């Protein structure tokens, strides 16, 4: 067996966040966007209570069981989510958040709250999902997902949403598959770079 | 003359925000979508501080000038932004902080924090903009949306991001003179209601 376990990452967490980012960098032949500091990370990501802003999953496995619970979950309304699944990790010595325990981070999920105007009703907005090499093709993005459907339902939260690429017939199969609607209609507009900064200007 | 100011919202504005958000869905004829409550908005809004979470900044006209400054504003990152503007209003007396005081809300700007990866950096992501009349037609909306981007930058944000429907070409010519850009190939999926609550059910 392979045991998997999806926890609430903590300050700590963050060498293996910035290593989990920069393979995603890597993965999508992304690297010259990436600018992302350790530092910055913990400025950044931990500034509020889980849920309350940006929170991230960390997805973990083991060849052994893990604990039932988690007793110092920075949060009151997250227990795990676990799986069972019926392999070599070269970088598992930078992914295991306790040298001695045979335990390590294979991917994660980072969310934050949005918000329904019309419900008065926070919902989640799903930004990154990453597994690492040598966890793919095993079903552990979809439950990197779920586990955030699940904490939103749990919570009372309205919605869960995130993007998919127009050409990724697969993966918007499956998510109508899961219930999920795409809306068509919506366009992402994005302000950035100088022309952001050129807004300092502005007289008001 | 016609004084505005942009400021932050807090919990007192839960009434005008309700009212707000209502008139909204009038406006698009999406009252059907209405649900929101005042001890909904109150119990969601302001669980964290501002440009942490959810932020609402209120648009507020007068016919004398504003104060220079707000002292007791709920962040030590924000002061006021102020542009005069060279009319009946039956509806004033629903949108008044302080009743004696010569001051209406007129409009609102509905945003949050959201991420970039990559860049270990936060941005704004801006949910709902919405002016009631008799005060459209004035730009508005327009000054509701530069007051988000300015305050990015102030903060070092790295993102100002928004929807816009695929067929609303005279904003998204707004959009690209401002030098936003439209993301072309991305598509927003939601799941929601029935589909999203069936999630309790998945054993992990």
């Amino acid at each position: 067996s392979m045991f998997s376990r999806i926890r609430l990452a903590t300050p700590s967490d963050v060498p293996f966040i910035h290593k989990l980012i920069h393979q995603m960098a890597v993965f999508e032949r992304l690297t010259h966007l990436f600018s992302a500091t350790e530092s910055g990370l913990a400025s950044t990501l931990f500034t509020s209570r889980p849920f309350q802003s940006f929170t991230v999953f960390l997805l973990e496995v083991s060849r052994s069981p893990f604990p039932a619970t988690i007793t110092s979950s920075p949060s009151p309304d997250f227990t795990p989510f676990f799986k069972t699944h019926n392999i070599d990790d070269p970088e598992s010595y930078n992914f295991s958040p306790d040298m001695l325990n045979d335990v390590v981070v294979a991917g994660f999920v980072l969310f934050f709250p949005n918000y329904s105007s019309f419900l008065s009703k926070p919902g989640f907005y799903i930004e990154d999902i990453f597994v690492r090499e040598p966890y793919r093709r095993k079903g552990f993005g979809s439950m990197l997902l779920t586990a955030v459907a699940k904490q939103a339902v749990k919570m009372g939260y309205g919605r869960v949403e995130w993007v998919v690429l127009d050409w990724n017939v697969n993966a918007i199969k499956f998510y109508e598959q899961m219930g999920a609607q795409i809306l068509q209609e919506w366009r992402v507009c994005r302000l950035t770079g100088d022309a952001l900064e050129a807004f300092d200007q502005v007289n008001i």
